[PDB]
């Protein structure tokens, strides 16, 4: 029910002896599937330094999934610290806790297409994870800020299918710095991402 998983990132020689180690941070493993998908995303935070500057995580979801529950590595559900709305105040770049979504924004700060930008598209990505983004295949960015962890960080994530005719499902996750860049001064990036598939109801 899951494909093969998917690393890649924008780190370079300037990353030197951990390049490979950041290339690899990233994963994501289906724990169930079954109307409902549950996955857990783990982020290797060992070589990234945030303790010393601090990154952040993005979750993103196919369309045809919608997130019902979001659960951190302290084990605390944080769901509901997430804006629904992208204009919300609450939204804005100094929160902790962001969202964007395809049905409400493109371009602009808050877009979509600007966070994908800013995430997945920095991290190198394969053809697979490209093919997803321009045949409209993902909707939703829930984004962290302020990850300053030095640990494995697992979060389990549960969404509802709202697709009867949809059987695939890309799950993808990113986790970058906001101070240390690769050779061409973006942010170091790194992604990891599988695909679902749920077996078709008889009916």
């Amino acid at each position: 029910q899951q494909s093969p998983l998917i690393q890649t990132s924008n780190a370079d020689y300037k990353s030197g002896k951990d390049q490979e180690k950041l290339r690899t941070s990233v994963s994501i493993n289906l724990l169930k599937a079954e109307g409902q998908i549950q996955w857990k995303v783990t982020f290797d935070t060992s070589e990234w330094s945030f303790n010393v500057k601090h990154g952040g995580v993005y979750f993103i979801l196919p369309n045809g999934l919608d997130l019902t529950k979001i659960v951190d590595n302290n084990q605390h559900d944080i769901t509901a610290s997430f804006p629904t709305d992208i204009n919300d105040y609450r939204n804005s770049g100094q929160e902790k806790y962001r969202f964007f979504s395809s049905k409400q924004g493109l371009d602009n700060e808050n877009g979509f297409n600007s966070q994908w930008n800013w995430s997945a598209g920095q991290a190198n990505p394969s053809e697979t994870v490209n093919s997803w983004k321009s045949g409209n295949r993902l909707s939703k960015i829930y984004f962290i800020n302020q990850i300053t962890d030095t640990t494995e960080l697992t979060y389990t994530l549960t969404a509802k299918v709202t697709e009867p005719n949809q059987q695939s499902f890309p799950l993808l996750a990113v986790m970058k710095s906001f101070t240390y860049t690769n050779s061409k001064s973006t942010e170091v990036t790194s992604l990891g991402a599988r695909e679902i598939t749920l077996e078709k109801e008889k009916t």
